[PDB]
Formats: C-alpha cells, sequence, structure tokens
C-alpha cells in the first residue's frame, strides 16, 4: 500500500502542478490585446500563449513596479526582451536590495528573497500597503521556471555590487559575486531565461512576445511618475487616459469616457460590440478575471441605469454592451490564487471608496449604450 | 530593520496567516446561495452570511468520502453529522478505509502521513487517468490546520486492525495513534472535527452556515452515482442527478429538461428568470465559479440555437438559461486549491459530450424560444 501514498516537497508540487502559481503550463488559445508598432495602438488578436510563460515575466514586472510604492523617487523602468537568446531583462531605478547578511537564516538578503519560497516584506499587515506582493512567491516562482536566473542590485548604504546565479530550475544556487560600489544610482536587474521546454515551447514566438510587450505598455499606463523603457524605446504613455485611448482606433459623442473619481480610482467607459467586456488594475496587476472591484463598478453603473429605463429590460442586457476600464489601488489585497487574476476583498476592506458621479452615468446614457437599451424597452 | 522587512515563513504559518488561497476567505461574505427547505422539501434561495474557509473545509471532507467510491465501487453510505451545540462535525463511509501500515519511505504509519502532513496524495502518478477530485494533497491536512481538534477512525481488514488518531490545536499536536484488534466487522473511515471558529470570526455554528452545509450533503448525493446519503441519522433520499435537479422544481412543456448523454456526463436545462445561472460538478466538486466543462456546454447549446434562431447576440441566449453539469473529468485542473473554477482545456477532459439536436429541440420547445423570438422581431 506505501506505493499508492506519496509525499512531495513544496517545490516538486510547484513543478508538478504548476496551475495554483502560475496559471496553465499548456496552450491555450486566447483573444488578447498586442499594441500594434506600425499603427501605433491596440489591436484585438487571436493568439495562442502559454499563461505560465506570460505569468513569470509578470510577476518581475510587478515586483519593479511595487518597487515605485516602497520608494517614490524611483523614476524608470527598463525591460529587455532578447527573443534569439530567450533572455529577458527587468530593471528599476530607486532603492535596490540590500546586501546584508539577515539576522535568522544567516544569508545574504537577495539570496534569501530570490532563492527560497515563502519570503517576502510583505508579510505584515498591520501596516495598510497598496503593493501588488502579498504572498512571498512571485520571484521565485519566476526563477523555479527558468534554466538560468541573475539577481543583480547595487546598495548605496554599504557601497556594494551583487550578482547571483541560479540554474536549472533554482536547484543550482551560485555563491554571489560581491564587488565595490561607487559609481551613481541604486538598482536592481532581474535576467532570466525561462525554461521553455517545460511550457512546451523551442523559442519564444511572436504571440509571447506581443503579449508581453503589452504588459509593458500596462505597466506605464496604470503606475504614475514613471518613465517605461522596452527594448530602448521609451514608452512615453502619459496617463491612465491615454493608455486608455491606445484602444481607440480599435473600438472606432466620444468613443471614451474618462474619468478620475478620486486618487486611488479611475474608469473609462466605452461601447462594447458584442459583450461585456473589461480591462482592470488593482495595483498595477493586471485582473483579467475581474472580481470584486470590477463588481463594485459595474453594480453601480448598471444599478442606475436600470432605474432609468423603468421609469422590462434586464442587468445583463445593460451590462454586456458595457466595456469598462478601471486603474484602482487597494489595501492588502486579496485573490483567488498567486496568479492575482480575480479580486475577492470585500469592498468595505478596500481602504478607499469609489461612488460614481450622476453625471458620469449621464454621459453613458448619450453613447449607443442607451439607443440598444430603448429598442428593447420601447 | 532589514532583518525585520524581510521575513521568511513555514508553508503550515503561510495556510495560517494567509488562508484565502488554500480555503478561501475567512472574512464574512455575503453570498446569495441554494439551501434545502425541509418544511417544503425543496431548494430555496437565500441570502445568507457565511465564512467561505469554513465551508469548505468540511467540503474537504466530503469530497474525500466521495473519492473513495471511485476507488472502491462497492462502497453504499456517507453520513454527515453536525453537532451544532458542540460544533463537531462528523463524516463516515464505508467501503475500503485506510491502509493501516507503515509507509516504507516515510515510516510512519499512512493515516498520519496523508492526514497529519502537507503535500501527501494518492493522486501525484498523473500517468493513471483517474476521475478523484482529490489533486494537490492539501485537503485533508487544511481542514486539520483549521481545527482545534481532527480525528481519523478507519478500519483496515487486510490487517484486520482498527486505527484511532487525533490531532489538536490546528495539527501542531498529534498524538500517536491507538490500534486495537478489529474482527468481524467492515471497513470504514470515519472523520470528526471541531473547526477552529475563532480562526473564522466565530463564535458558533449559526443557521446560515449549517444550511449551506447541509445542502453540500445533498450535491454529494445528488453528484455520486450509486450511494446512500445520511445527515444526522437520515436519509436524504435522493438516488440520483435528475432527482437533485429535480429538487430545485418549485424554485425554476417540463420546467426541467434532463439527459444523460453518457456515462461521464449528465446535463440539465430550465429557463433562468434573470441571467445565466449554472450549478456544476466535476468529479463531485462543486465549480461554483463555473469553467471550461460549462463553457463547453453552454457554447454548445448557444451555437445551435444562434443557428435554428437565423434560418440575436449569444449573451442573450446564454442569459435565458439555466443550466445543470454533472460531469467527471479526468486529472482536472483548478484556478486554486479551492476548486471553484475548472481550467482543463476541453481536448483534455478524456470524454467528450455532444449536445443532440434532439435535446435542442425541446429547448427551442421553452419560454427562452418565444423570448428570443420577441427579440428577433425587434
Ligand atoms: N525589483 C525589486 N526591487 C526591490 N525589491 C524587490 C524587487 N523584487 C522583489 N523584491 C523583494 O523581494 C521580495 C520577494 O518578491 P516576491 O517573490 O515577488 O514576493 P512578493 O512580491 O512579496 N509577493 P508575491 O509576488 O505576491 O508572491 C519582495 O517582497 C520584495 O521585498
Ligand atoms: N474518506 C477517505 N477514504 C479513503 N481515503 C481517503 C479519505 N480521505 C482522504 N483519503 C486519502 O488521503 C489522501 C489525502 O487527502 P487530501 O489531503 O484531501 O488530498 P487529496 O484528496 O488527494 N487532494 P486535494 O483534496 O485536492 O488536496 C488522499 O489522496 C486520499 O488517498
Ligand atoms: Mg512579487
Ligand atoms: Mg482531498
Amino acid at each position: 500500500a506505501s506505493d499508492k501514498y506519496q509525499k512531495i516537497s513544496q517545490l516538486e508540487h510547484i513543478l508538478k502542478r504548476p496551475d495554483t502559481y502560475i496559471g496553465s503550463v499548456e496552450t491555450q488559445e486566447q483573444l488578447q490585446w498586442i499594441y500594434d508598432e506600425e499603427t501605433d495602438c491596440m489591436i484585438e488578436k487571436n493568439v495562442t500563449i502559454v499563461p505560465g510563460l506570460f505569468k513569470i515575466f509578470d510577476e518581475i514586472l510587478v515586483n519593479a513596479a511595487d518597487n515605485k510604492v516602497r520608494d517614490p523617487s524611483m523614476k524608470r523602468i527598463d525591460v529587455n526582451i532578447h527573443a534569439e537568446e530567450h533572455t529577458i531583462e527587468v530593471k528599476n531605478d530607486g532603492k535596490g536590495i540590500p546586501i546584508e547578511i539577515h539576522n535568522k537564516e544567516n544569508i545574504y538578503i537577495p539570496e534569501m528573497i530570490f532563492g527560497h519560497l515563502l519570503t517576502s516584506s510583505n508579510y505584515d499587515d498591520d501596516e495598510k500597503k497598496v503593493t501588488g506582493g502579498r504572498n512571498g512567491y512571485g520571484a521565485k516562482l519566476c526563477n523555479i521556471f527558468s534554466t538560468e536566473f541573475i539577481l543583480e542590485t547595487a546598495d548605496l548604504n554599504v557601497g556594494q555590487k551583487y550578482v547571483q546565479k541560479w540554474e536549472n530550475n533554482m536547484s543550482i544556487c551560485h555563491p554571489p559575486k560581491i564587488t565595490s560600489y561607487k559609481k551613481g544610482p541604486s538598482y536592481t536587474k532581474v535576467t532570466f531565461k525561462p525554461d521553455l521546454t517545460r511550457f512546451g515551447m523551442k523559442e519564444l514566438d511572436n504571440d509571447i512576445l506581443g503579449v508581453m510587450r503589452r504588459r509593458v505598455y500596462d505597466i506605464n499606463g496604470s503606475v504614475r511618475d514613471i518613465n517605461v523603457y522596452l527594448n530602448g524605446k521609451s514608452l512615453k504613455i502619459r496617463n491612465f487616459k491615454n493608455y486608455v485611448e491606445l484602444y481607440l482606433k480599435s473600438l472606432e459623442i466620444p468613443t471614451i469616457l474618462y474619468e478620475r473619481i478620486n486618487n486611488r480610482w479611475e474608469v473609462a467607459f466605452a461601447v462594447s460590440d458584442i459583450s461585456f467586456q473589461q480591462i482592470s488594475f488593482v495595483n498595477s496587476i493586471a485582473t483579467t478575471m475581474g472580481g470584486t472591484h470590477v463588481n463594485y463598478i459595474t453594480d453601480q453603473i448598471v444599478k442606475k441605469i436600470s432605474e432609468i429605463l423603468k421609469k422590462s429590460v434586464k442587468s445583463f442586457q445593460i451590462k454586456n454592451n458595457m466595456f469598462i476600464f478601471i486603474n484602482c489601488l487597494i489595501e492588502n489585497p486579496a485573490f483567488t490564487s498567486q496568479t492575482k487574476e480575480q479580486l475577492t476583498t470585500r469592498v468595505k476592506d478596500f481602504g478607499s471608496r469609489c461612488e460614481i458621479p450622476l453625471e458620469y452615468i449621464n454621459k453613458i446614457m448619450k453613447t449607443d449604450l442607451a439607443t440598444r437599451m430603448f429598442e428593447i424597452a420601447d
């Protein structure tokens, strides 16, 4: 009976069952937005991508964005994708990783938080934080799903440079090379080579490159006060309104209605062609499966439109003519999984509210939505 | 401070600190839930306030018992006894028990191993295509971890012994098993737990959680073939999925249209009053957030209706449907440990489910058709 039952390690379970950590490691046929460089705008495309591969990139991206929360003096993210060499680099400025041996773990802190599961600066929820990072997995998950993983950082308090290489799904950990550093700014650079074989791929194809690239545009659109560079090119999205307007050409009384509701909430609206559509971000994370924040906003808009039509029309008819954009900040958010695709935090625990002004719903009532809704009623 | 800022925690510590991706929220949630009304012998939808994590730890034990029918098709009986006043919950199943044997690798008794250590399972070899609900080797331990007291009792006829082992204080206390001679009796497994109500923000099991727990036991009777289920000694009476779906009749040409499509798929249909509704089961797991199996079935029905209608938008057809699905899926994958949403691709199901024209024609005899013709004319 012994063979019937097995005990496995945390690390073994991640490699065996990637789904709850990074999403599927199988190819998925998806309708995805990508940024078209020739038309300088968003295009919806049928792609085939491996979610887990996109997600290990996303983990490093959101970590960089989180450092802007930790250090508001940070000014730039650099993303460099070397397709041919399957190598991806993510660099941020502002404060680096402290080059110190940890009191308890007795290893260098960078080795600790990039090379050991369940390590985080986000474990003390006494503090209400608007970082995306929550559970102490993201960076290690990337490491685990890489043939090679390199952490480079510079710390000004100690005046040192720190380079550490992991290999073979985080199973090989080389000692760090630490050198002297009085060379300008602090920074962190993460350089990884995904285990493409683990994702059933031989190379980075145009589909995955397209969505990776677009995700970088997302970061620029959702995070304020940073410059975002992709393969050397400054993306120069000035704000979330500018980001949403990248979708303008494809969608085509304004086509997009944008409003900043408060310091933690921005929303945009457009009329949807076939069914309900949403693009939303919580603390820079792309909530592709929506959740409590999306529902909080849409419910308000649908509720009011229903009242207007009443003085015949079911709520679903209203909702399915809506394309909503949301950029929001939520305190200590909770999600259905590590992939953080769906927010579960109750509204009352958001740390803020977003009461959509009646005048904004009035503007929605001038769009094609109302004409469609008055045809069903009358 | 840097040592205080960055923390390493154990897997056990993480589960208790951050329950969400393991068992769901430990905060109260307002939910619309189906309840079994005993006075009117039917399902009724009620607004309830429950703690999802508490409901979930109960569900893990229920699904484990259901899984034993796959292991041993001769299993006939599940008893669920809720002693509200004592907040003790018991789940007992007959058929083959847990082997009372020292594991050849782990060097401890198998029950101690698979109920008292994380990441232990008989479901880690996916070379076998199984239709068990169990996948990750967490479920039983999660219940234990969120219990003040957790008792496994089992009888094993191969060694002719009975085994009783008690854990206390969130699995932190593991008492040695009591093993006794057991001759001339049936095999069985009985799990008895007292949920750590302090960790769920509760003092007692109120009517809302009891109602939802009891309904979940009806689900099990409805979804598991050829078993008899009891709640506090009282037979649940239903024998199959058709019977189960019929419990919803009073709330909902027949009102409900049911068909077994094959040995792994049953589907029932009713006209929905407000919007799209689904009740679905994968390997006896309640997939309350739907997923690929639900989409597979509904896409077909929608596509087939749409083709006949034009001889209207897809969401208009979809949202007049109430779909019931009971299916068996090979080695399923889900968004999280809570298994609310199936992600397995259709091609990986291990079977197919083509909805026949006869079934579609019968749907076209219901209110859905005349509602669609109303939209078509205008
Ligand atoms: N670019 C960066 N700059 C500074 N600190 C970083 C950076 N990336 C990661 N860290 C630190 O490393 C820790 C581990 O990162 P990570 O593994 O992604 O976990 P996390 O972000 O805290 N939580 P999660 O991403 O939800 O699993 C983080 O808590 C940060 O404190
Ligand atoms: N009532 C039962 N009868 C027989 N075997 C059981 C029973 N309950 C649990 N087990 C066994 O104990 C193991 C551990 O259970 P569990 O922790 O729930 O993991 P799992 O069911 O395999 N996977 P998961 O529930 O998805 O985390 C299972 O693999 C079963 O083999
Ligand atoms: Mg992170
Ligand atoms: Mg289980």
